[PDB]
């Protein structure tokens, strides 16, 4: 009798349940740790709110925390990520669930909003899980209180750490937080080889169009930059790489890319007359990922090559100008989350034009809209940061200390080190790679313990 | 009327000229410094002992030094390293140089002992530019009286770094370092790049093997083990990576290597019992690239396929153990730097014994020892960075401070992100690559100025 | 009034036509012939019996037949592989097509009987396009009279050239063929690189595994072998290859694989003893590309690794032993084209059971069954190929000639090189590349003519 | 008392002995081969004209020839080909050789003359092996009566194979010749795979640019303009392709290279208007690779960026307009087989000038002339070819045949298949590799003999 869910069809939870069985056996780093923690029940007494991606990867991780003694109330943190299946099977397990994929905006505010209230009531939550910062500043600002008896939040990405991080500098941010992202098992695993995997896989899945031999540029060139060019430079693809920041700018050419601006000698100073129409004339794929605004506007979208691909793999939407598209520009509906851009007006369109952008997922995360995210096996790293995370603020019990105690509490940390290789070993170890073991006169040779840690806090991989 | 150097051939000296003036045109970072500071002189009144791989690269490095104001005495820090073309330039420049290529272990430490003293007696030395440590080590035990008047240590190598960091915590370093390994433009740059680009260059012209189809085992996964191993995968080598380190192993299989051990499930217990024998009697090519001890062993040479060739990029020779080849097995010298190690026992050899492995540079960094080192363009951003760390270092003029001002100033630092940045800037226009200017509304939605830094400190890139 | 066709859901066609105006922008080739030869007619009077793949792309060959004056009847040549949103766009536009993913074998025979039968009785067929003999196979067997007033037959695909041939040989061929698949513009293009863009495609949207750092088996490596095998190795599989063609075993190695055999030195002689059981215990991931029999068999598919995917990418399913997976062990479907085979025994299945394999599109072509085969710019050759054949035998009116002429025609033919050039011209052109012309001087030089062909007709590319 | 060569420096025999002892273990067709056949002595009374780049790896085939009965006579087919120390060790052990690294024109000539004259007579030769057609050319224009004792020609390359079929074509060849290139283990091998290895290796040795990053040319998408794209993109470079023929410009496109001409559209009319100037300012790195005339000509040498690297693979310098630069532009050697053109005029040289082109090897094979070329497991496929060659040609007897017999064997033909897969099969067990065997059911499945071969002629691989 089971009712405090909303899903797009529970008739997809079999099917859900057969892939997280599947999956299951694909991140062996969580399903680690949920065997060497069940019988302790760290999170017993834990109710998290949760905010990530519904997909069957998010469904490992739910059910993790909830065999570690949690209980949850979850929503996707995007309208077009969720798997429906995974959230079906969630829901037929009794786990209060609410996201479908094609939310609208009213939906998807409306399915965080069913997570903090239980019965009309905010639910007595007492941690966090974010993914993007969304739900933590709807607590913030609309249920402060809330936070009075939350111990901490646990932050996913590279967006919401920076949302915390404005939040802690401005003396706002009111609990806790582990920056989840900044693992290496997280970081460098999913921001990195997550995009690679799942890039080309989500313009394949929603296009069909052959990659090889065709022109792509790629803003940015960080953690999703870097996966994001190699998706598509395996494939064959020609890669351009856009870059603010030089160091960045100087691994993309060291990689192999030629490295350029959407602007003549890089001054985006708001004319047409800046834009390079001859390289935006040539592009056949456009593809952002900065988590900054407006890197792929107006002006470069008049000037891409007609038929090109625009997407976005940063977390929001804003990363391309798709509300000047809507405003000039007539929209024709391929199939859900692909369509083409009629750059003729927008009082209708001619099915034959020539002249359209197509655009994958209305410009949200296009990996997620037009596929599954990232695999598995990459979440595995990223999933049992998170775990790890929300077991030491809900031990560390920062809404339960005096209010000096919270005083020197109240930061943005990572995990250690140890905590990150003792993931990675798991990673390694899922792909049958054997790790050697120091000699103890190795171990004092390069100044380390034969455990680890193996590198000092500097270190960068 | 110059007298004051030791070569091998001053007639090599035009040729190295010319090389010289091509290294230039690929060295715009380095170019940029001299041509920026010249008019300033920020090194003049320096007198700079330098200890590093005497190739045509460090000749635009000591030429700029010299540009900017500084006096030098130099000498390699290996014994295979130096291109005498180069040396021969730098001397018949008037500067005075030690350094040639097949040098003896006393050999190289004389020529050291020739930049300590001039004329006998100890030069006025007031800076140190080294790499891996050697000629800090001999001036901290052999010349404490010369650290006294010396301002600081530019120090190249991850290897020389460890050995700063050990009289650090010990208390025995006179006089501070910058870390010059830990730049991204450096450590990013050189240590993996580098490598890509000169290991199979070395191995080629040692060999002249075809690389396409064999087995390759790369021990070690930090930076010199990405290059080696992108250097050898590209070739189209089947490419086995070890580590002790579990988070540069999840790399590794996310990169698509198999990541395997020596040593039966990793133990490495000193009995023959341990080694994988099938694993190593497959492989026909084996690189140490991990600044440890003894990670190719006895055992494993014992192990290894007939006819393998083994090598080691990593600064130090004690990688391999050479030592139990020189006891046990005859060396045939093909020619300088290529031994076939004859397994059949050490009474001679017979030249047509199929049981021996090619040793490369008798163990020492191959890539220097069998081809030249890295690439100007790529030595660029290590050397550029070391002017910077010079001008600082000496501006702070640490000899000069009272002992209550130097106890606050003794330790190991890197330079700034900015200067980081504008090396790189460099190195990408040296490219043709054009690097986007963030607009105001930009910068502030992302938190940095328009001009940089773009990313904290703790950014790994 | 149009009831001729049986699709899975009318209601797909808007979706089904859409597609189709994207894939007209895609197939420059297919396209210019539709602009070139629409006026002419040469087709005029033409009467299809097509049986080939109800793809998107299969739908721009068949419109570009029916624009140059043919009509058709079409059925699908493999039961996973139409595209329900072609079948429908298809039969939306009046033309007889009877095809939807998910036959039986039963309606597979039904469809392409279907197409032969036009209201109970022969149709006035004329011309036969087939993609694997399957419809040339069941006219010469069922349809002899229907054969008699045939012009020809072009046919798609290796296997279906081999059963040509075969007929050939043995003098019970009726009727002359082109074979379009040893066009290079299809061989060369379709086979490889198709399979290139496909496979990693129906791994993901099958199973959605990390492809990266985990192990792969090839076997085969001709067109569609080579092809598959940088499909994986793109995504970083660790691939090897199997063949018994030394020749095409010299270029996996010469391209960075390792060659191993199933079987302990290569015997393949029946028993278990025979299998390299440590081998096949590390393989994630089996592929069959040859076109033979049961090149994955019985033994083999026992001594797999557990949880691999099993997967034929071949032209029939036979490659695998599915029969004796269907007797020995239980079939657990995870959703269309995806099967958990339980090792366990075949009464029943346990949900968690670890010992499985995962079996994709039940042992038919994966990239079709799973994903969407290849993509429009790659098919655009080969159905470019399929046209130009079409036009010719139609021209040739085979089935009007006296009995001694037909005998001097009867032969299966390739078309002439300089339509292989022209249909890669149009390709090149697609991409935005700009082919050279000789001038007079270089092609007397070459001895070829300013216009091609350009090359030998031994030439192999 | 031998004297009867002409080398550059006899002492370095015995390291030239050193590498061939090295090179056999790397060929294992070619020692196969010597191996099977030496008992039989098939080659005794040849008496072997060789013209082909004087390598260790020619030095195997020369003894190889020797071991199974030949008497030779040898020279380079280029003059800057010869590795010294193959041509010390091959005069040491009393085998007529005239070459050395750096002939000039007139050397090139005396040395073959001094194969074809002994003690001032035409030496009795009755076979010939040739690479390229030179010696061929001058026997058949100088020294006509020596052909009517010659058996055969075995033809190593492709232009020298073009060469034949002319004389052939035109009924002025006098012998029989096999087309050697044509097998797949020589033109699918050495004219790709080879390339692939030596063209960067070259490069590096002449320059020790950087690669990565940078933006290179490559004139031609035949074999060898495919192992040399490859050579370069694996490097890092952004690789252009430039063809005249449209199938190999498609393949580039699909292999992820974009195709462009130095031409605008194209068109070649000899103006400086016709040239792309913004493309060719863009370069870095041009490669011919068309075995055509002037593909570099003294346009696009003008038009090239600042200080490219500019260098021709193909057998012939006359791909680059090299005398326009010998008679317009000043050359700084900066090394052997490096020079520095200085566009600025012809009287002398400014050191210091930055518009410069840097020239490899005088325009001549860059691959032999600035490295060795192709490495000895790569060599073992051609050179075993050339054995089996010899040895047809000279059982067949041309020379002893009645005219009625010669007429109707005088033709130009390729090895038959069998050996073929022959060669490709001790190649790969060279590798480890393991061919796998067909069982009596899958080859009547296919149609071939379990024992191969394994494919019809017409097949492309
Ligand atoms: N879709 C996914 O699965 C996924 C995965 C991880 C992270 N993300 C999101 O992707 C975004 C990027 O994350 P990251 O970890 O790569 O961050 P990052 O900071 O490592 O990289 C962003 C890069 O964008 C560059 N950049 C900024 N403004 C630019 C401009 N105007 N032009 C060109 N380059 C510009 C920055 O210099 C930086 O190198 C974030 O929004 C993050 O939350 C998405
Ligand atoms: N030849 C060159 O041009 C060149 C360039 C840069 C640095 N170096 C030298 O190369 C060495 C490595 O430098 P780095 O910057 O890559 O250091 P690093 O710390 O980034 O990498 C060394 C790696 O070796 C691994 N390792 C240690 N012991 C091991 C063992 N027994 N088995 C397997 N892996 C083991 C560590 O876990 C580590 O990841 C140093 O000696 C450095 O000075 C050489
Ligand atoms: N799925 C697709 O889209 C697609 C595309 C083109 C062709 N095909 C089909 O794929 C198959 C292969 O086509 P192809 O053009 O690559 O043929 P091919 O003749 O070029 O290659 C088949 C290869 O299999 C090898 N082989 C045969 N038996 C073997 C065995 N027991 N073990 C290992 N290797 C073995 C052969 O030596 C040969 O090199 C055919 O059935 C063809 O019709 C499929
Ligand atoms: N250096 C080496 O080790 C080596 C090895 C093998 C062959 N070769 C030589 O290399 C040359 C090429 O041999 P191949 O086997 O690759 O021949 P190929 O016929 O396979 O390729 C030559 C290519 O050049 C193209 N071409 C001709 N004129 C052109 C032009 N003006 N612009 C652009 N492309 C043009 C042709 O279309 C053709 O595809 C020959 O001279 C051959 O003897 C050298
Ligand atoms: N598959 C996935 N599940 C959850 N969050 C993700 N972020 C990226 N891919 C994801
Ligand atoms: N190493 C080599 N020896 C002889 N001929 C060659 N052609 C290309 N490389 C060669
Ligand atoms: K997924
Ligand atoms: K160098
Ligand atoms: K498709
Ligand atoms: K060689």
């Amino acid at each position: 009798g089971f009712t405090d869910y909303k899903v797009a069809d529970i008739t997809l939870a079999a099917w859900g349940r057969r892939e997280l069985i599947i999956a299951e056996s694909e991140m062996p780093a969580l399903m680690g740790l949920r065997r060497k923690y069940a019988g302790q029940q760290p999170l017993k007494g834990a109710k998290i709110l949760g905010c990530i991606h519904m997909t069957i990867q998010t469904g490992v991780l739910i059910e993790t925390l909830v065999a570690l003694g949690a209980e949850v109330r979850w929503s996707s943190c995007n309208i077009f990520s969720t798997q429906d299946q995974a959230a079906a099977a969630i829901a037929a397990a009794g786990i209060p669930v609410f996201a479908w994929k094609g939310e609208t905006e009213e939906e998807y505010e409306w399915c965080i909003e069913q997570t903090i209230l239980k019965d009309g009531q905010p639910w007595d939550a007492n941690m966090v899980l974010d993914d993007g910062g969304d739900l933590t500043e709807i607590l913030h600002k609309k249920y402060p209180q809330m936070l009075e008896r939350i111990h901490g939040i646990t932050e996913e990405t590279t967006t919401g750490v920076h949302r915390l991080l404005d939040m802690l500098k401005n003396g706002t941010l009111k609990v806790p937080a582990i920056n989840v992202n900044d693992s290496v098992t997280k970081s460098k695993n999913d921001n990195k080889y997550g995009c690679r995997h799942s890039l080309n896989d989500a313009i394949k899945r929603g296009t069909d169009h052959l990659l090889s031999g065709k022109q792509a540029l790629v803003i940015g060139y960080g953690d999703v930059g870097k996966g994001s060019s190699q998706s598509l430079r395996q494939e064959g693809m020609i890669v351009k790489v856009a870059e603010v920041d030089p160091i960045c700018a100087m691994q993309a050419c060291m990689d192999g890319f030629e490295v350029v601006s959407p602007y003549k000698n890089g001054i985006n100073d708001g004319t047409e007359a800046s834009i390079d129409a001859a390289l935006l004339g040539k592009i056949d794929l456009i593809v952002t990922t900065t988590g900054n605004v407006n890197v792929c506007d107006a002006n470069m979208l008049k000037a891409l090559k007609k038929r090109a691909v625009v997407c976005n793999i940063g977390h929001f939407d804003n990363e391309i100008d798709t509300a000047f598209m809507r405003k000039n520009w007539a929209w024709e509906e391929v199939k859900p989350q692909v369509h083409k851009i009629h750059r003729t007006g927008k009082d209708g369109f001619d099915a034959h034009n020539d002249d359209y952008l197509i655009l994958l997922a209305e410009g949200r995360l296009v990996n997620l809209g037009n596929a599954t995210g990232h695999p598995s096996r990459i979440m595995d790293g990223s999933f049992a940061n998170q775990v790890l995370a929300q077991i030491h603020l809900f031990e560390q019990k920062y809404a339960d200390l005096p209010a000096a105690e919270k005083a020197k509490r109240l930061s943005v940390e990572v995990l250690p080190k140890k905590l990150d290789e003792e993931v990675a070993l798991e990673m390694v170890k899922g792909f049958g790679g054997v790790v050697t073991q120091l000699t103890p006169k190795q171990a004092e040779y390069i100044g380390v313990s034969v455990e680890g840690p193996f590198k000092p806090d500097t270190y960068r991989y």
